[PDB]
């Protein structure tokens, strides 16, 4: 049983860097493996760096070591209109020569390479050194089913996916409304559509796929991935639901937001955040402002400067301070009026400490998967406000299938959410009986997910499975 060494590669972002850090911690801790993390990082991030601090010094004895990898300049392959998907692909691709050397320099060669959903293009580095290779899909199995099967849809739709009148039926799974298609499928003539479709096929060339979900949450989709005849003509490797994997709450006391929360009533605060990436569009930010206020509900609202372009176009940076005081893009005297009723928090906040707090009763989220899982594992119900990526599909699951979120009658992206509607949703969630029923569903998923990670039970075992697969391949 000589000790394993697993390297994990992370694409730039935060939704991407975090679940890797978590995953590495999970393995190093519970399954006595040596982890090394190759975190690719466009050093324009601020958050990423400060993050990477409060972890490496918490993971010294832990036998985790984080090697950061700076992405090369890709400004010669992009413009104002190149998407975040494509950017991300190109960064990792251009970084591939660097990883290559980084492994080669390692003394203890890794026995297994686990790569992010965006580092699928590192396959060759593992193929070269003849190491086991797995990809880590940090989101829903439903989206992984879409990716995989998308190579088929590509060859039997013709027109645009958004123009379709019938839903796209992934074999064996929940049918996808044309409106809830992930960003890359919104336009077929775009570079990211072909990148997406390549991603789908790249998944099949790994030795297995880790997913940040659990059997109890999305049963059918996983069963479809394992046994569905049409799908399995395409997939042909193990899946490993190892979730839900989230960060620990760190006992940080000097935080002001917390000190504000300590003065509040239980389950009395709506928490608002559009994740690490997302921004609102000035009008939507205004309507949201009035929503919170008309609601007469206590709130914490992480706000960032609005933009009437793409919500996600910030995604890559996150290290720009600028000269626009938050009181610019908020309504006149908003922080005067709402003081003692809410908290506007610029740029960033301690999301896991917040969501774990007694006074937080609700969460208006963008439906990123790590945010969602942070919500569900604290049994916090949610307002579903998808902006980009696969969040439309996640919101679809959370509202329709799992029943732990509410949402506006039209997608925010498709039409403005007026302040009345917002106020309405906030009151529903926080203060109506429907509110409390949704909260209970959330608390049941909380317990579900507790059993998933407890010894025995789905996700724990799927790790022991993965490790056994590694150790058999060591052949
Ligand atoms: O103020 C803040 C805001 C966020 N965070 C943390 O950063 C992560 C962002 O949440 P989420 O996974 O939804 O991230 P995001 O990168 O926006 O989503 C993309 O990346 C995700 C990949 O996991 C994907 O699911 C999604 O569809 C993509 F759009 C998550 O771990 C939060 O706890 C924080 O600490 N403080
Ligand atoms: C635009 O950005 C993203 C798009 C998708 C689409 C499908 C998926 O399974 O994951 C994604 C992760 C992303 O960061």
């Amino acid at each position: 049983s000589s000790q394993l060494h697993v390297a994990i590669v992370s694409s730039p972002g935060m939704g991407h860097l975090i679940p890797v850090l978590v995953l590495g911690n999970r393995l190093a801790t519970h399954h006595n493996i040596k982890i090394t993390i190759l975190a690719i990082t466009t050093t324009s991030s601020s958050a990423e760096t400060e993050f990477l601090k409060k972890t490496t010094l918490t993971n010294e004895e832990k036998t985790i070591e984080i090697i950061p990898v700076p992405s090369v300049d890709i400004s010669h392959l992009i413009n104002s209109s190149t998407k975040i998907f494509t950017q991300l692909r190109l960064l990792v691709r251009e970084a591939l020569p660097k990883i290559h050397s980084t492994i080669a320099s390692m003394t203890h060669r890794p026995d297994a390479l686990i790569v992010d959903i965006f580092c699928t293009q590192i396959l060759p580095i593992a193929e070269e050194f003849n190491i086991s290779k797995y990809t880590y899909h940090p989101t829903t199995a439903w989206t992984l089913a879409l990716a995989i099967y998308c190579q088929v849809f590509d060859k039997e739709i013709e027109g645009e996916y958004v123009e379709l009148k019938e839903p796209l039926k992934i074999p064996g799974c929940k049918a996808l409304r044309p409106d809830d298609v992930v960003d890359p499928l919104l336009d077929r003539s775009d570079q990211q559509y072909e990148e997406y479709v390549k991603l789908g096929k790249e998944y099949t060339d790994f030795d297995g796929i880790l997913i940040n979900t659990w059997e109890d949450l999305e049963p059918e989709t996983i069963n479809a991935l394992r046994y569905n005849e049409k799908l399995r003509l395409l997939l042909k490797v193990p899946v490993f639901p190892i979730g839900p994997l989230r960060r620990k709450v760190e006992t940080t006391l000097n935080d002001e937001v917390i000190q504000w929360l300590d003065k509040q009533n239980n389950e009395s605060v709506l928490f608002v955040s559009f994740g690490s990436g997302g921004t609102l569009s000035t009008k939507q930010m205004t309507e949201l402002a009035w929503g919170l206020e008309l609601s007469q509900q206590k709130f914490v609202w992480v706000v960032r400067p609005p933009s009437d372009g793409d919500a996600d176009s910030a995604y890559l940076n996150s290290a720009g301070k600028d000269t626009r005081d938050m009181s610019e893009y908020l309504p006149e005297g908003f922080l005067t009026r709402t003081k003692d009723m809410g908290l506007v928090v610029p740029m960033w906040a301690n999301q896991v400490e917040i969501l774990s707090h007694s006074s937080v009763g609700g969460f208006l989220t963008h439906c990123g998967w790590n945010s969602t899982v942070e919500s569900l594992t604290n049994g916090v119900p949610m307002i579903a406000w998808p902006l980009h990526a696969e969040q439309k599909m996640n919101a679809a699951m959370l509202t329709e299938e799992l029943g732990v979120a509410i949402r506006p009658a039209v997608l925010p992206t498709k039409k403005l959410v007026k302040r009345e509607e917002i106020q309405g949703m906030v009151r529903i969630l926080m203060q109506t009986k429907e509110g409390k029923r949704i909260k209970e569903k959330a608390k049941k998923l909380k317990k579900s997910a507790e059993n998933a990670l407890s010894d025995g039970g789905s996700s724990y075992n799927s790790i022991c499975e993965l490790v056994k697969d590694i150790r058999s391949r060591e052949l």
